């Protein structure tokens, strides 16, 4: 896209170790699946396009961007070594929203709804087998 947006987070790297775990399978089949189809998921299904949204300071403030499109690709392409890495990506996505936006802004209410679902699902993350 635009040269004024950064490249997205890495979703491919042969030098990085990778594994399938039952927890990562749950993150794809249960967690990502549940959040992706939520009424409020759409702003989080791709990187923030700061050019299109006229947010020229976005990537001045948000230096660790993350979105569910990136996470989806990381899960489908087995990028992760463990669940913690993926959980951290979800948390980064939520916290970016809370840092950039005003409390009670629509995008924050949307993020908070997804995070509440997220937490419910992560509380049932299975024991690693
Ligand atoms: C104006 O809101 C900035 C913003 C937009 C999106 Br899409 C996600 C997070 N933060």
């Amino acid at each position: 896209g635009s040269h004024m947006n950064p490249p997205p987070p890495e979703t491919s790297n042969p030098n990085k170790p990778k594994r399938q775990t039952n927890q990562l399978q749950y993150l794809l089949r249960v967690v990502l699946k549940t959040l992706w189809k939520h009424q409020f998921a759409w702003p989080f299904q791709q990187p923030v396009d700061a050019v299109k949204l006229n947010l020229p300071d976005y990537y001045k403030i948000i230096k660790t961007p993350m979105d569910m499109g990136t996470i989806k690709k990381r899960l489908e392409n087995n990028y992760y070594w463990n669940a913690q890495e993926c959980i951290q990506d979800f948390n980064t996505m939520f916290t970016n929203c809370y840092i950039y936006n005003k409390p009670g802004d629509d995008i924050v209410l949307m993020a908070e709804a997804l995070e509440k679902l997220f937490l419910q699902k992560i509380n049932e993350l299975p024991t690693e087998e």
